[PDB]
This record gives C-alpha cells, sequence and structure tokens, in this order.
C-alpha cells in the first residue's frame, strides 16, 4: 500500500512528463493517451533490459526508487481488468517479441504473473504477413471491435524485433447521468475570439470542486458510475493568452503541482451548474520521439540497447511503439439523489467547460492515471 503508492507517484510523474511532450508536438490540437498502459509495457521491457538501457528506463519512468515494481503493476492490472467487465472499458497492453529472440527462461517465469498475457512471442521475421494478420485480429477481439487494424502501413516488417502495442478505449457512463433533453448545440471557444459548434451537456448537481488561484483556474471531479474511475477537468476561468488559454496551466504543470491541483482532500462539494462538451476523441500516437527527448535513447537503438536479461540474440531493441486510445463522453450515467436544498446550505458555483481544458481519468482506488488528455476543440 506504500510500496505501491511510490509507484503511482512515479507513474503520475511520467504521465505529466510525456503529456508536456505530446502537447508541444500539437500545440493547438487535442491530446489523449494512457500513461498507465505505456508504463506497464515499458515496465515489462525493463525486466529484459540491463545496464544503461535499464537505468534509462527507470530514469524516464521514475522507477528510480520503487521496490517490487512488477507486483505493483500486477495489482493495477488485475484491478483495471476486473473493472473492464463492469465498465465499458478495455485496456490492452502487449509486448510482441520475435521468436529469433530465444527468451531466457528466467525472464519468462519472472514476468509470468505480474505481466500475465502481456507478453507474446511471434514470428515477424519469417512469417510477417501471417503474424500481422494475427495481431490485427487479436487486438480487435480484445478491444471488442473498437480497434480494427491496430497495425499501420509500415509499423512492422521482416526486421521487427520487439513491439509495444497499447490499445485502450472507454465509453464513459457517469454516476450522475446528463439529461439528453438538456444537451444543446452551442459554441465551444478554441481561442479568445473563435468558436466551433458542439453538443454541450448541461446539468445542475453536487460535485466536488475547488479553485486554484495560482493558475487562475478551477478543478472539478466528475466521478463515473460507482466512483471506480473519476474524470478531473481542469479549466481556466477564462481564455487569457494568444492560443488555447492553457499556456500558463501547462507552464506550471508538473508531477508535484498536478498532485496538488487534483487533490480531492482540499476540494469540497457544491451545487454546480455543470456544462461540459459532449465528445469522442480517438488519437493514435508514436511516443518514440517524445520518449527519446525524455531520456530513452538506447532502448530504441539496435547498436547500443542492452536486453541481456531477455535474450542473447543481437540486433535486438525496442522496434515500434503503437499507442491507440479512444475516449467517448456522453450523457449516459446512473441516477442520483440530491440533497434537500443545496441552495443556501451549499455554494452554488458553476463550471462551464466551453473552452480548452486539460483532464485526467484517474483510478480512484490506486490514484493512478488511466487516461490523460487535452480538449482544445472538436
Amino acid at each position: 500500500q506504500g510500496s505501491m503508492d511510490a509507484l503511482q507517484l512515479a507513474n503520475s510523474a511520467f504521465a505529466v512528463d510525456l503529456f508536456k511532450q505530446l502537447s508541444e508536438k500539437e500545440p493547438l490540437g487535442n491530446v489523449l493517451f494512457s500513461p498507465i498502459a505505456l508504463s506497464t509495457s515499458l515496465s515489462l521491457a525493463q525486466v529484459g533490459a540491463k545496464g544503461d538501457t535499464a537505468n534509462e528506463i527507470g530514469q524516464v519512468l521514475h522507477f528510480e526508487n520503487v521496490k517490487d515494481v512488477p507486483f505493483g503493476f500486477q495489482t493495477v492490472t488485475s484491478d483495471v481488468n476486473k473493472l473492464s467487465s463492469f465498465y465499458s472499458l478495455k485496456l490492452i497492453k502487449r509486448l510482441y517479441v520475435d521468436k529469433s529472440l530465444n527468451l531466457s527462461t528466467e525472464f519468462i517465469s519472472s514476468t509470468k504473473r505480474p505481466y500475465a498475457k502481456e507478453l507474446e512471442t511471434v514470428d515477424f521475421k519469417d512469417k510477417l504477413e501471417e503474424t500481422k494478420g494475427q495481431i490485427n485480429n487479436s487486438i480487435k477481439d480484445l478491444t471488442d471491435g473498437h480497434f480494427e487494424n491496430i497495425l499501420a502501413d509500415n509499423s512492422v516488417n521482416d526486421q521487427t524485433k520487439i513491439l509495444v502495442v497499447n490499445a485502450a478505449y472507454f465509453v464513459g457512463k457517469w454516476m450522475k447521468k446528463f439529461s439528453e433533453s438538456e444537451t444543446k448545440e452551442s459554441p465551444f471557444r478554441v481561442n479568445k475570439t473563435d468558436t466551433k459548434p458542439v453538443q454541450m451537456m448541461n446539468m445542475e448537481a453536487t460535485f466536488s470542486m475547488g479553485n486554484i488561484d495560482s493558475i487562475n483556474s478551477k478543478i472539478i471531479e466528475l466521478p463515473f458510475q460507482n466512483k471506480h474511475l473519476s474524470m478531473f477537468i481542469l479549466l481556466p476561468k477564462d481564455v487569457e493568452d494568444e492560443s488555447t488559454g492553457l499556456e500558463k496551466i501547462e507552464k506550471q504543470l508538473n508531477s508535484e503541482s498536478l498532485s496538488q491541483w487534483t487533490n480531492p482532500s482540499t476540494m469540497a462539494n457544491a451545487k454546480v451548474k455543470l456544462s461540459i462538451p459532449k465528445f469522442k476523441v480517438e488519437k493514435m500516437i508514436d511516443p518514440k520521439a517524445s520518449l527519446e527527448n525524455l531520456g530513452l535513447k538506447h532502448i530504441f537503438s539496435e547498436d547500443t540497447s542492452d536486453f541481456s536479461g531477455m535474450s542473447e540474440t543481437k540486433g535486438v531493441a525496442l522496434s515500434n511503439v503503437i499507442h491507440k486510445v479512444s475516449l467517448e463522453i456522453t450523457e449516459d450515467g446512473g441516477d442520483s439523489i440530491e440533497v434537500p436544498g443545496a441552495r443556501i446550505l451549499q455554494h452554488k458555483d458553476e463550471l462551464n467547460a466551453d473552452h480548452p481544458f486539460i483532464y485526467i481519468i484517474r483510478h480512484n482506488k490506486t490514484r493512478n492515471i488511466i487516461f490523460f488528455g487535452k480538449f482544445s476543440s472538436p
């Protein structure tokens, strides 16, 4: 609970670090990824990696001082999976290794429980075409059909050694459903003066929130059915910059501050006039570049990578990294009781998210970040 807790802190530090990277690449567009999905995958590779490559992974992923990492991931995973049968959620992680890598038995048993079905050995080399056909159809079942051809044109070839694949989706169903008869077409500001049409969901109810005056913004927790996962929307009080209005929020964002800005302990319930845009974001990235910038160098290098504890084969190194994520937000949710008259016995604040905002979907039980993104526009 404390040996794990150090991990969620590392996983969150890395999440922000990679978020800040993916934001500079698309300074005015949407962002979306699963920090957890990626950390678990790169966490598995760290068991096969040695020397410099291993220290490089612990440095970038912050495992620097988190004992029993594989077990900590063993838990999150069992939680998220157990959750995938309740929620309309699915988070598939998979590290595909080429047979030409006689995987040492220790590595195979060492990571058999912590990383269950997340390690698969295929034949990219001699059977590239049949393999891809397998992976494509495989991931398609595991994501209930949400991901048809997880593999791109040139994502894998005769030379693919190791392959990371993260495919996750999630259709949100809140604890306090939105009434479709209250959703209406309205503008969504993309910058100081411009707007784009959007289906705005409107509701008035008790939500945990607060104000971060340091970044002149507001935080709010929108929990999902039976509070298992919660969405935290961080919205500026107004668009005050030459772009999205998230310039100052992003400049001050970091592992430390983020932890403070989304701390539920410091925020308290309030009758909120809630209006968040109805949306469906489906982004697919290639963290390869953003990852080198953070520190991972050797892991992708076929000349300096050191995956001793995995295979003795050479010319082996993390080849590709496929990361696809689809998040849809609607009015679907359960029903909820509302205190007698939260008019005078509760603050009547209002969170109108009609302009760019950053958000994270947290796994309340472990505080881990499952989904992380930015909504710059539709």
